[PDB]
């Protein structure tokens, strides 16, 4: 009746079939503060499980920690809940040099730079969103008055050699790494994250509705837009529910 | 002066920046048929061209003949001509009971069980379209007033074992794919191809728009109505084609 | 029993045991002329299909269009409907030097560069000819005159990245094929082409027997440029040397 | 200018080259106060840490969060601030019926079921523990009175399917994992966990000593749910453990 | 410098272009004995080195040992010494019920169920023999007397788990390998050894010439030791002499 | 009742050995059966010498595996189906780190698996590693010796040549795979190459057996001594010495 880790109920999510999933416990009590009469319902470790309404629909937000596996851990046990749809917002790196700091990126597709995903569908199977939710981002992204970037991205189980940084202990980056980023630059990909590719390819494998939009913080190449950020996911969620 | 296989050089496209790419060629006139003033281009082997004109605008009509190899060849040869935008149109057959014959499936991404994708990007690139072809499809096909599935694809190198039939020659079936059409159909994809997988990745990774979208002329969930959804299907890849166009 | 994309049946075969399967339809209708009375079967897509009589035994020409997926959808209902050999002829580029145009490759084994030969058999499994119809073709091919290799080829599923071409709209190569038309030359590899690796193997693992032979059309290592006196000539000896080859397999 | 994630600058530090990292956050004070003079350095995200002195030398405490990403993540930036030895406690479920509730497993290896691994070293590098810290880990384990087993731990990038969980939402495995428990068992795996093939091996491959230590809490070979007091009892050793062996890792 | 393994010179092999390459070193002499002028060259670890002539120029026996790494050694170091074709024989287990004992299987193609080939070529590359060898090799069995099979022959790093055999210590087989031998049955496959492969790749990608011959000592589907023994190295030997003139 | 295929041996043969020294080269065997009591030569077919000896009273097999895992997987199948259930590697390897000097020992903490033959007995993720109490046992009986020890990663390849990136071969060529390695191996730490580490260590923890492996370090590419190869099986022998207590 209680699942494993996030510790609550499905009575708890009052009929609740969508959640906002940032990344960041912090930023879950402020995403619910953009809907109303927000309610703790758990929080343990990464996770912190907040119910609030949204235009009087009952809608989760779960933090959902660092990475492909907590997440598969979220998603799966708020989906044992009834939770059909999931909302991805953060923020992230950009690796074309016309993308700007202040713009948002919606997810068409991720490149599969993880380990979680596999455990879901083998690697030929896309990890793409769900068409609804990807529309509904874009529409609430360009509506915010942001520029909007459709594309895909590349999501990387770590932050510094997967996303070929340098400037680490070791200096080193193995050698699938080497010259990965001109690689996707050259293919058209728009940025860096960490969780996109988990996320949509066990949605859809499993039947689940997800899609993934993130305020560009800085570029590889070359506040307002965190706020802007959990702002345009509200308003796609709002979108979501017809 | 031609391209190597096409037969066609820039001037016979007229200044056309999309392309419909039907994958038998004898469907290339009756696509074209539906815009303004039809021309026939040439025929080499799997590919016959035409162009057209749709809204003032040059358009290209393209057979890939089948597989992603012919259809890698096409869309190569056309991007060198300055094709940017690609628009793949077909019938198809579903594998999902609640997916009916009579209505589209414009697909949101791509199965990978082919090669030639490989040839492009590395596995862990996702075979999807551009947003905006994805959009206009979708938008298309509803006009037509038939009932529109976004989803997955799975699009395999072979028509008979890559799709799990037995029915063949050796009745076999290679470890890899066994089991595997009920493997799709758990995750939820909803038709099997046989070119997508190559075009949208090839495209993706290359600074070109591309989409799919097919009408469904069977369900695996097991015909008559087969001209019909046929020219559905290439109504609204013509009407998708204009709103890409403006 | 109308086979779904060739759409003949066995009978329209007439007991027909070889089949020979050019790329191109326009090349089908060649094949044919070198044996007698022409016999138009069908004609879907690219699949192209003839009855011909060879030495007054029946045997079907049958085009298989560009790649291993088209190729195997006519290898699998050809099978269908009797036939237990394949002989593949084409064009190829050859990427050793002392490998002229005009001359004849006949493929031992096949480097998988392909998608369709996974369908049938794990990449361990070799893309190996049949060792009978790989002599016959070498037998042929000397026979005609012309100056014959046998050793690996380079099987393809693209026509460009896959065979290292940079002339491209992108003018760039993935990383996997990235120095690789250097690597198949230090490794002895003759020629290039894009459908040998999925006909060897779904055939040598199905119990059908098969062989690839082409003519060098093009030397990427050579910077001459041949003619269309020699094209013409080589392309008329390859399909010529492949009907010498099915004329020593019948018997 | 404190590291992008933890909030914490090398001074904050105060010169430790040892960090005991639990997964769960809300267990780094409690390891920190088995220590001397512990302080509260920072909380970011599922990274808190501490600071403590260990027979006259600094030692940090830092959460890692679930998984290999949020691991590799604290592994790095701790590293940057000068921490050349990890040392991972925590609790565990042992897979193998021979291995009792309260006993302590210590990781010699790692099935790699991760994809942070591969950022750091190709699937062929062992994920392998330092020697050393394997070898603290054993003794200190010991000391404490509880059963020791030094094995092999499947660490899967998922807690339901890749650990074989068929009580989930689709009650679908994927055929990778399909009979994969049953696989590990006989291939005398101890116990599934979910950050030890990326931790152990980005530190063997990356100049850094790493080792593993869990505390058997349950055994899904058995049906029942073990006393809850030693639930606490388990855990309390398991930490007790990490600290002498950390200790036993100075000197 | 002097090759590491084998122990043996360049001189020591009299100008020696062919080398006849057996498993086992207590076949080398045997081999070695068939031919003229038979010398003992060395013998280090599982390497016995003869030369001796066939019909005016030197041959070299040299035994590789068991598994790909020992082959890949002694291919290598015989390469050094100015060895440019490699004649494998042996004696080999069936898996077609069709193929009967006494008769000769010459592999026209490796299934790479091991790893040495890797370090040589790819997995999409071909274990493929050089066709004059197999040529050769086809009509030396021929003229034996004995039914000649070309085909596909599977080789595997291992004896047991990788040739799916389930009488062993743990009785059990790696998910890769179960239900593989009928696997390779259904697709042809004509019998598994253990070395094939990797010679066949690392000749095949390195400028050697190379082939397999062996012949059928028993069915897994269902004297004679002693005589298609002696039939096979009677057939290499012969094999050999084609490839020479 | 029953006799193995390969060894040629039975489990009375071995008085009750549940411990195997198994060397590379059968003159070794030999040698470390030497440094034992009452010798008694079992058998030898191929390259498989195998001896019992007794040591502090003890029945203790010792054994040859010739070149390569394919070879060693053999041995290993066929004593454990006699009641072997502890294998011990001795060896000769050569380091690629500048501070392991030419004399020291390296015991193997973990194999980088760049053969083919562990893959027979688990997929790639499964960690080829020894057996603690006798790595454990190993590196007490090495420190006993007075030679320095190293405790790490070996990199364990099917091949001599290409896999250890050497280029001083035949054809002067290194697959892709292998470009670089060396240097990518030195990077993460690797201390030296080997053979067979990879696949005894996979087959044997992924089937209840317990293994280890201790070198001796005749060569550093980076910068044979007698006395070194004489430190290696006395130090094996009494790694062995502490493991029957
Ligand atoms: N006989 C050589 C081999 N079995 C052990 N070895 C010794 C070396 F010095 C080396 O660099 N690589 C090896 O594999
Ligand atoms: N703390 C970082 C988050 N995991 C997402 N992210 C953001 C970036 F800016 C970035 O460059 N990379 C990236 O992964
Ligand atoms: N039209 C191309 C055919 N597929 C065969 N071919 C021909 C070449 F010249 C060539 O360089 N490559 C190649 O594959």
């Amino acid at each position: 009746k209680t699942v494993f880790h996030l510790g609550v109920t499905e009575a708890d999510l009052n009929g609740a079939t969508l959640a906002i999933i940032p990344g960041d416990p912090a930023r879950v009590q402020k995403i619910a503060e953009l809907m109303d009469n927000p309610v703790f319902l758990a929080s343990h470790r990464e996770y912190t499980v907040y119910r609030a309404e949204l235009d009087g629909q009952s809608v989760v937000v779960c933090s959902t920690g660092i990475g492909g596996p907590s997440t598969s851990i979220a998603v799966e046990e708020l989906a044992q809940l009834g939770v059909r749809t999931f909302l991805r917002v953060g923020t992230t790196g950009a690796i074309q040099p016309h993308v700007n700091v202040g713009d948002m990126i919606v997810t068409t597709g991720s490149v599969r730079l993880d380990g979680a995903s596999l455990h879901f569908a083998p690697m030929e199977f896309p990890a793409v969103p769900d068409f609804d939710v990807a529309t509904a981002m874009k529409a609430a992204a360009q509506e915010s008055g942001a520029t909007v970037h459709m594309g895909v991205t590349a999501s990387s189980d770590t932050f510094y050699p997967g996303q070929e940084r340098y400037d680490t202990f070791t200096g080193r980056v193995v050698r699938r790494f080497q010259g990965s980023m001109k690689e996707w630059q050259d293919m058209g990909v728009l940025n860096f994250e960490m969780e996109s590719a988990t996320l949509l390819t066990m949605c859809a494998s499993s039947g689940l509705k997800a899609g993934c939009v993130a305020g560009v913080i800085i570029n590889r190449t070359q506040k307002e837009t965190e706020a802007r950020s959990i702002k345009v996911v509200v308003e796609a969620a709002r979108k979501m529910l017809k």
